[PDB]
């Protein structure tokens, strides 16, 4: 069984896949025919991922991954390699506290990315896609700027191996967090005048994972209905 | 992904990136109207569409004139329907040229908006210039900045009607323009591109295809760079 | 020190323009301020005099080639070549385009003089924060790009071109916004206060100086930390 | 008797890291010229002593001190020493550095920890005064080379914008200066062909002087720049490189 202009037979790793945007990315990739490995930081979350994938007919697995630790990352990859193959699509979705958070997130992004690159180097093919945070404002803006820069820098480091690195900057998305006066205030700031759906973020990620986006790298695609806050 | 039963207008469709956008949209099932500034170009567009099985038309359009624009839309409306996907593809040229081009973008966009307002649906996608000295670069950078800003502003003006407005900033693409830059200048550019290769016209078309889709309904005001990792400010 | 330099400031009869006029005068330039009416031009002259600034009030309409050309030759004749020019002048599409034509028109006119001198300063003042967002953001992007492009075109002649992007400044426009809307804006500004006109003038003053000779094509935001793209 | 001085930073204490040569030294001398008491720092005793002798030769009141921005103990001790002998530093220029595979990540993130560390330490003093100036100097201008340069610049801009938001309400401004191609002892010794190559990229068609960076810093330290915060002022003669 051999494939053409699809994600068929590709193994995709999606962190933070148990709810909201991560779950939708997991499902969209599966719908495009990838083998999807979703991760959570707990056993119960990893089980819910496996059951969700199964209910949507997606071949894959739920796994426990803690992106903040080198041992958890190394072990998880060797497990995946042994059972399923090398993951060549990797989606990193997992006031005055802004510095630590952003730094921590970037260490995890780096750590995971560096681990999965040996595989992708070997294949001369890969996709790394980073999901930024949903829309206090100081943290949002710092996060976004660190994510853009990180994505642009890593893209440069791994371009020559035919690995794209890209990011998706979501705006105001309908997730369990965001679900009145404050709600109407936000809708006034969004040109389309509506919240985004999780699936709308997934669609962009799906496209970036495809062969049609092979010349796109280092980019951050904002998916925010026209609300730009930097 | 499906654009079935949608009418799409692509300006500058006779070669290179425009042609590929015309064919990709057709491949996704849109009725494609391609335009050129001459009758012979417009006829080549019709023959190219036919050879790829794409229903559509070749038409003569001069984006710089109100009469040409108004007439062309009426002709399209009469024969095919409202276009709801529209792809816009001597001193101090960094000012005059650029500002003239933004008037064309604006002129065309304003003309096709009545149709999209009526439908409560639309896609406007602007294609910026390909990379291709000293006189060169000031113009290139002014064009790119004007396109981003224009796109962001218009997206705001027409958001509430469920019309997205976006732009694609290509990098170094393999087209007839760029094949005939001197080899030294070509090799210089390859050194600056992380993927270490020229982009294909089809790679631009794919992005446009996605932006035209329902999957990109929450993307507006954006400029998607498609440049293999080469970024220029 | 801007001593022995002639500086042209458009829109100098109130608010930010007036303050730029006074600051430049305070640094020792001869200041020519402009307004679109004779009574405004007279008020400029009386203001300059009350602050001990040598200069003039003048009627200028930046939107017309005849008004621009005539005004420069009148200045050249009486005072010398203006080598510091502050453009504080001038549905979103037409407006922004019009403003950029005025910028261009005036800049091109005063470049001959600066080329001759092998020295010059052009400083563009963008709009203050008051559909509302759309015009502001388009204006700002057109100003940055324009400034960046012209800086490239006139760099080799030792002319700098820069821009100042003000945030929420205390001027006659913003004095008339309802207190609830005012307090809302103050929440979005880190320094938690409106800016003064003089604070804009201080930046322009520095940009006009010799100390800023290596700064060109820049846009300096003066917005107390409130940033919008 | 006793000479009062009429200058724009008179009676302010200014800390400048990495002050023993190049841009740091020039910032130290410019701030002194504007009348501040200047404390310059180096990572060694012999560097700190050269700073003192330089300040003295230019008639600047101040001190050379040993500081290692990468360590909390060195930072804390140095501030208390300064507060004890000279007063609270209310102008702080971060011009000390970092480096000692992926340097575009590790180096950059380490430097931003130093910036944050130092900035947090000097904020108590500035909070107390209801006044302060923090100014960060970015790096002066291969393929890997350019990756580092662009990451550094983007991190510095974002950092500066974020900290400005955190400390605005206390009347502390936080700003950055992004230098371009500045003239230094390394660049004076490049062959003319390599020199001319660089000058082609720069509209003003000339290298910048260290003093030209210092002038911008001097202005940002002033009361005239009280409404400017969160900004990065590029001082690159028009060469805009990302
Ligand atoms: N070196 S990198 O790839 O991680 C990177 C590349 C580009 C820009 N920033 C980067 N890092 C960064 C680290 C901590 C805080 C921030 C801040 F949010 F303050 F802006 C940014
Ligand atoms: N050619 S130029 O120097 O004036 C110029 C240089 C750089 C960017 N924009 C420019 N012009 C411009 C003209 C009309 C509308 C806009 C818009 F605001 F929509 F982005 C921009
Ligand atoms: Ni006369």
């Amino acid at each position: 069984y051999f494939q053409s202009m699809s994600l068929q037979g590709k193994v995709a790793l999606v962190t933070g896949a148990s709810r909201g945007i991560g779950q939708a990315i997991a499902l969209e990739l599966g719908r495009l025919g990838a083998v999807v490995i979703g991760t959570a930081t707990s056993a119960s979350g990893a089980e819910k991922i496996a059951e969700t994938l199964k209910a949507n007919g997606v071949e894959g697995a739920g796994l426990v991954l803690d992106v903040s630790s080198d041992e958890s990352v190394a072990a998880t990859l060797e497990h995946i390699q042994q059972h399923l193959g090398q993951p060549l699509i990797v989606v990193n979705n997992a006031d005055d506290e802004w510095f630590d958070v952003v730094n921590t997130n970037l260490n995890s992004l780096y750590r995971l990315s560096k681990a999965v690159l040996r595989g992708m180097t070997k294949a001369r093919w890969g996709r790394i896609i980073n999901i930024g945070s949903v829309v206090g404002q100081t943290n949002y803006a710092a996060a976004k700027a660190g994510l853009e820069g990180f994505t642009r820098a890593l893209a440069r480091e791994v371009g020559s191996r035919a690995i794209t690195v890209n990011a998706v900057a979501p705006g105001f998305i309908d997730t369990d967090m965001t679900r009145e006066a404050q709600r109407e205030a936000l809708l006034g700031q969004i040109p389309l005048g509506r919240l985004g759906q999780a699936e709308e973020i997934a669609k962009v990620v799906g496209f970036l994972a495809s062969d049609g986006a092979a010349y796109v790298t280092g980019a951050t695609v904002p998916v925010n209905g026209g609300m730009y806050m930097s």
